[PDB]
RNA sequence: CCUG
RNA sequence: CCUG
């Protein structure tokens, strides 16, 4: 049993690289609505959720949708690699702004395994490069996520761990 | 600040090198009747804190006042190292035993730190390959702290966040 | 210091 | 994929 324990009002934050199973794991464990994509807001703005030229657009989009989630007092999951400081930085400043709890859910698998799984994708797939640096940087961010706001820290560390999460939410 | 949240019913594992400063943490955030320590064990068992010989008794001793402490609903913070694994594995079936919550809070300092603590101290002392082997410990224990079941893993990187820390001990 |  |  891996039990990772939330309180009902989180800004869940999901650190991954392309092919880590975030995008699953979301569907798994949280409504719908709670989900917020950044490859969904790619294609709200453009039409193509592969189109890495809008992303500016679609960050703006989505950190909108994240603050008035956050105003209204709802539980949020953003779905996105969040391997970079800079993509985390602006969450943690709107967690800030609505005295939410962010939280961290680290999916620190072998690179293999994101790559084979995109290897095998049908929906959309990156290049092998991406990957490989994907995973450096979320390797490289675990140590200070703590220290840059998270106030819950949790690391799945194979995908045996990640198969056996379960979410607590605590009113 | 560093805040670090932590239920009303928690059991609370410092895990750091002697000299990395738990006792003095122990007592800045937690009334003495909370605390209970490896060390002062020793003392009621032997009258000298230092006796190693002693081991298997104090902590038997101390092993006895946390079930009974969390019987009784009592939060309870573990002053000692808790670098070996076989260490923490009886804290986390007694916690589990009274549906408690158990907390690692890490004290992961540079092992010069403690070194240099440890030859300023005039209460009491230890070699040095003591701290380079818990500092080593300290260290490799690190990754594998959620899987052994505690439910909340707090780690703290320099003599600065330590400073920074504010339990909020939630109703 | 759960005992080099 | 917060764009080799
Ligand atoms: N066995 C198993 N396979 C998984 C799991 N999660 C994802 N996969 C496989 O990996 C592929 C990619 O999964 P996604 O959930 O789309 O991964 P992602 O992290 O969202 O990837 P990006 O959207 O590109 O960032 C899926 O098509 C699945 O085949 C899992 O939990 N278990
Ligand atoms: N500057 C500074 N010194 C500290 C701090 N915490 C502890 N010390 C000093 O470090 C020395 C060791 O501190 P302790 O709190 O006894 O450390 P410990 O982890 O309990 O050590 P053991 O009981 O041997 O395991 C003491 O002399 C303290 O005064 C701190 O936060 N800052
Ligand atoms: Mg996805
Ligand atoms: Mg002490
Ligand atoms: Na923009
Ligand atoms: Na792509
Ligand atoms: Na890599
Ligand atoms: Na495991
Ligand atoms: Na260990």
């Amino acid at each position: 049993s891996m039990k990772l324990t939330i309180p009902e009002l989180s800004l869940v934050v999901l650190i991954g690289s392309s092919g880590s199973g975030k995008s699953t794991f979301a569907k798994k464990h949280f409504k719908p609505t709670e989900v917020i994509s950044s490859n969904f807001c790619r294609g709200l703005v453009s039409d193509d959720e592969n189109d890495q030229t809008v992303t500016g657009a679609a960050f703006d989009v989505l950190h909108y949708i994240v603050s008035k989630r956050l105003q209204l007092g709802k539980l949020t999951v953003v779905d996105a690699t969040n391997v970079q400081e800079s993509a985390r930085k602006p969450l943690i400043e709107i967690a800030k702004d609505y005295h939410c709890f962010p939280v961290a859910v680290v999916f620190n698998l072998p690179e293999k395994v994101c790559q084979e799984r995109n290897k095998n994708r049908t929906d959309r797939q990156v290049e092998e490069y991406v990957i490989r640096k994907h995973t450096q940087q979320m390797k490289k961010s675990i140590k200070g996520l703590q220290r840059e706001g998270f106030r819950y820290v949790y690391i799945l560390n194979s995908p045996e761990e990640v198969e056996e999460v379960v979410f607590e939410r605590q009113p």
